[PDB]
DNA sequence: AACAA
DNA sequence: AACAA
């Protein structure tokens, strides 16, 4: 099952612009009930790239904690909607606290929060 | 400038499985400070198949209400972000109260609303 | 297992 | 100015 906070591999290419391109980890931040039916997820970028602008829609994960090859930072302000098609290896997975904030930095990106 | 609830036509192709595709409208729904400083947004896919599945991410709009080709219904399910450059022509831009509407199907789908 | 408030 | 809880 695929479940929301689930971290997997997966290819975002082809893109255009800055539109976060390439192979890497994603989140899913899709509800668990889409999540069971639909053939598509929502998903987060990560990227290992800890000096880019100071966004508020950044969240850090660090290597330790979880199962990763680096500290990371999830990109809230880049959301795809992927096939299932797309995941390949399911990566690790966060933590209650750790989606907490994801939380919070998704009503941020999306205007959410007023 | 771009703002929250603006409708722009946008080409989302190429895209895999059941992504949704194709030129078509978009509701931006990325945050205005985002709209404002970064090179690119997030949106919403629309279309004119008002026989879809019917999921709760869905949003109708009128026709008569906006300048619309037909009435149509925003597909919280289906976002994306998207560079600046794939934004051609603004097409229209949403109320208020059909704003809220998509925030609480944009709380829905992310599985904010806990 | 990129670049760009 | 598609298909698929
Ligand atoms: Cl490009
Ligand atoms: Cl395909």
């Amino acid at each position: 099952p695929i479940r929301r906070g689930d971290v997997y591999l997966a290819d975002l290419s082809p893109v255009q612009g800055s539109e976060q391109g390439g192979v890497r980890p994603v989140v899913i931040i899709q509800n668990d009930t889409g999540n069971k039916y639909s053939p598509t997820v929502i998903v987060a970028a990560i990227t290992g790239r800890i000096n880019k602008a100071k966004i508020p829609t950044h969240v850090e994960i660090e290597k330790k904690k979880y199962k990763l090859d680096k500290d990371s930072v999830i990109l809230l302000e880049q959301i795809r909607t992927l096939d299932k098609k797309r995941l390949k290896e399911k990566l690790t997975y966060l933590s209650d606290d750790k989606m907490k904030e994801v939380d919070n930095a998704l009503m941020i990106s999306l205007g959410l929060n007023a």
